[PDB]
């Protein structure tokens, strides 16, 4: 189970996890017990005629609009049905699932004043697999997406429930739920925060940096197969920076490599120039250190690593927010209309990540031209063809594979955090469309994997041709996953089935997204 | 004085105002001693028969030619010809000092074993006000800019002394100063690492966190003359997210507002709300919330000031680097390739400041639409034409200039750290281009002040037709100063000058940027 208890914060390593496995949520005591005292306060407020937005007043455009507590029922059920207008394919369960958790933690910090029954019911809709069908495109940054949600919630709509589509009455009917019955504030609480954006970016992030610390050891596998030089990874020169990923990096591949006798020992190479001095100017066989896509990885991956530990809190942050409006304080009874549904923190993150996605890109791009090109490869038989070059292309294509997606993927890092248009009167009149800025990171991931998955497969074909007598440990243990899926290849075959089957096996944790 | 002390940090802050007020650099007697041992070391290593790139090799494309010691001379005076491929129009006199003061920050931490007399020579050349022309466009990221730089050093080339160009050999006689002669390593030593990205990055990032600062200000005067709520900026709400810049911000402007009589008290509105509930549904002139370019002020700056906080750090982490390559450790007297000149970090800071900028101009670009638009403006007269509206166009104009100038800036924000191109045979086969991302942002830090000069001219003008009583006094302080470069208007009249007005004398404190 996935455990709310008060004041403790949410990993995203945690909600990922219960969102990739459908582990249910369970609440502490105390959760309970300032879900409902939320609400009484806000009963308490409504009393002492109190004037708060979308409790006895309308909503966006009609923000002005006085409506009766009297009518807070049908205000509620009509803006959820109102705002729910995207459209597109919709997202997958796992995603779907991310968001509504999400929104739990969201409410669970009891600042919402949703009632106790209709946060436990959304726990149960979620808990018992229904998955609302959300409509992927549109939103402002998540009003469609979480009406989509609200709606089924209330025995409306569309949703999936044990593999097959169906009204959201139907589902709530054979999960064993009685719909929502929304009271004032409550169709409002359920929609208005950041939950699809961080339900999707925490999502992306641990995607991401998984596949960040598996593309370390393809790393090692890459220099191994060029032979690069280890001594620039070597921790006591990058302790001359003061750049912690870069250093954390450089340790990485320093460590892995240790035992690898296919990677190069600097020393063993000046020695060889050293005995070909003779006091004239001349050309080497050997040269003293490698080209930038080998020596500079730390410097290159450093910046990722950090970008990844800055998005990590930023998510953190925003999971473990109030991210409603309005918001009640339950030490002073206080209520605030405020801010706290913007995303413009989580759509800056993932323009950030959108970038970090394309530099690993380009890095990977340009070790799969050190491979292909036999003026780069430092020994390899051109486009790792060993046997019969001319009559066989060997890899050569897989090349024209992954410059079109880097170039593809270099004209999609536009952010869109800065896209902001105006909407309903001019009252939405900044926004930061950060759910569009995290399906954009997912669509550049797609093509990550993609690319990442050639590079090793070259590696592989590289090592074979090496010998593999030399491989590291830790090399060599990806380098025999790859080969489970993928031989070495002495013919010419068409590589569209391993590359997908690497990208899915090797590359992928979370295999819904 | 500008003093560099061993393992003593310089600041941003430091750098900047040394860079702006030409500050002359004083070194701890450490610092000596630690730059003569580093070229001790080097020499040591030569006779002891050590191979090292760009000491007994050639570099780059020609990485691989071993290359004589009794060629050093001759190799390095090449080295610094051949690379010095920049072109366009020159960098500024404080971006050039910037610079040049970073190379001295790298090379002064004795890892770098370029000569105590070329160091000092370095560093008397930046002291005596030589200021070599350096050709903005080209390079990968900085050996062009600073090739431009060593070659001023050496009676090449050209600079600017005491406001006129002349020669590199004119000015270092008229400064009083020898030519460095350059012996193995140290035209490399010079020219090979980030200085010329840091020192124009450093500079945009100071001159940007002062205007932040300033359009906090800028805000609440916006807030004062749109009569905005300021209960949404409590800190006691935005403590129920955890991120750090939005509460300062919010913090800040709640701060600066509190003895606003124009700023409006949220709970007199909720008053007047409440009077009129009569069990209906209806319109109301008064409205319990405003729109997001007001209440979500500290949801969008937030980020913003957080983003500042992660590129202050990296700028300062690599301007206390050891950036150039190789480098020896002292300690252990070892020797290292690297490839700590590569511009990543710096590259991909200055796409996350181009970001936060464009962030900002959208924010402001919006603030003008609510004060133009009588339907946003809250009472304010229609485009704040206050008398004989028709036969005048009152402000309407200046959102013809700031929209366009937003939309171009949105535009320009494709970042620079993804485009890299692969040169040099392939050696150089994955590039930062560092450098170009800091002048666009430089563009944009531009585009940005013009856009702000305008909502800062609107807010006074707004501030003047409520009346200015009732201001607090940090805004009624920015009101003053504004008012002391332009009047009220209650005639139609070009803004053009107005505007290059505020923004040279309100919004810059770096004025050669
Ligand atoms: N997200 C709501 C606005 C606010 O909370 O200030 C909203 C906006 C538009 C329509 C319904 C609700
Ligand atoms: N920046 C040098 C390369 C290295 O240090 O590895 C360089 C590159 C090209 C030409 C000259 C020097």
């Amino acid at each position: 189970s996935f455990h709310i208890s008060s004041g403790k914060d949410i990993s995203l390593e945690e909600i990922a996890r219960a969102a990739r496995d459908h582990q249910p949520v369970t609440l502490h005591d105390e959760v309970v017990n300032r879900v409902t005292r939320s609400r009484s306060i806000l009963e308490s407020m409504v009393s002492d005629e109190r004037v708060i937005y979308g409790v006895n007043t309308s909503m966006g455009g009609f923000v002005n609009y006085i409506v009766p507590i009297a009518k807070a029922s049908e205000l509620q059920n009509n803006l959820i049905n109102a705002v729910a207008t995207n459209v597109g394919k919709y997202f997958d369960d796992t995603t779907v699932r991310a968001t509504m958790l999400a929104r739990i933690v969201s409410l669970s910090r009891g600042n919402s004043a949703i009632s106790i029954v209709n946060f436990k019911k959304l726990i149960e809709i979620y808990n018992q697999g229904i998955v609302p069908c959300i409509p992927e495109k549109g939103s402002l940054g998540d009003l469609g997406p979480l009406a989509a949600i609200a709606l089924v919630c209330t025995g409306q709509w569309k949703a999936r429930y044990q593999g097959e589509q169906m009204s959201g009455a139907m589902a709530l009917e054979k999960a064993g739920i009685s719909p929502m019955e929304l009271s004032f504030k409550e169709g409002l609480a359920l929609i208005n925060g950041t939950s699809a954006m961080v339900g999707l970016g925490v999502l992306l992030y641990d995607e991401v940096k998984r596949l960040f610390d598996t593309y370390l050891t393809v790393t090692s596998l890459s220099i191994e197969g060029l032979h690069g030089k280890t001594k620039p990874f070597e921790p006591a020169v990058h302790r001359m920076k003061p750049h912690q990923g870069q250093l954390e990096v450089a340790t990485t591949i320093w460590e892995t490599l240790a035992d690898s006798s296919l990677a190069v020992n600097e020393h063993e190479v000046e020695k060889l120039i050293a005995e070909e001095m003779d006091g004239l100017v001349k050309a080497s066989n050997h040269q003293i250190e490698d080209a930038y896509s080998i020596r500079c990885t730390p410097q290159i991956l450093g910046p990722v690593a950090d970008t990844l530990k800055n998005i990590k809190q930023t998510l953190t942050n925003e999971l473990n927010s109030s991210n409603d409006n309005p918001l009640i304080d339950q030490t002073t009874e206080e209520v605030f209309h405020n801010g706290h549904f913007h995303g413009q923190y989580v759509s800056m993150a993932m323009d950030h990540l959108n970038i970090a996605l394309v530099t690993m890109m380009n890095l990977a791009n340009r070790r799969i031209d050190r491979f292909m090109d036999k003026s780069n490869s430092n020994g390899l038989p051109p486009f790792l063809c060993a046997e019969n070059a001319g009559l066989r292309l060997g890899l050569m294509g897989g090349q024209f594979m992954t410059a079109s997606i880097t170039a593809e993927s270099r004209a999609s890092c536009m952010p869109m955090s800065i896209q902001s248009l105006s909407t309903t009167g001019d009252f939405q009149d900044i926004v930061s469309f950060g759910l569009v800025a995290a399906r954009r990171v997912r669509e550049q991931l797609k093509n990550l994997k993609y690319v990442f998955s050639f590079e090793l497969l070259c590696a592989c074909q590289a090592v074979d041709i090496r010998g593999t007598a030399g491989l590291s440990k830790r090399t060599r243990a990806l380098y025999d996953k790859t080969r489970t899926l993928v031989p070495y290849l002495e013919e010419d075959k068409t590589i569209s089935d391993y590359i997908e089957s690497i990208a899915q096996t090797v590359l992928t944790k979370n295999s819904d997204i």
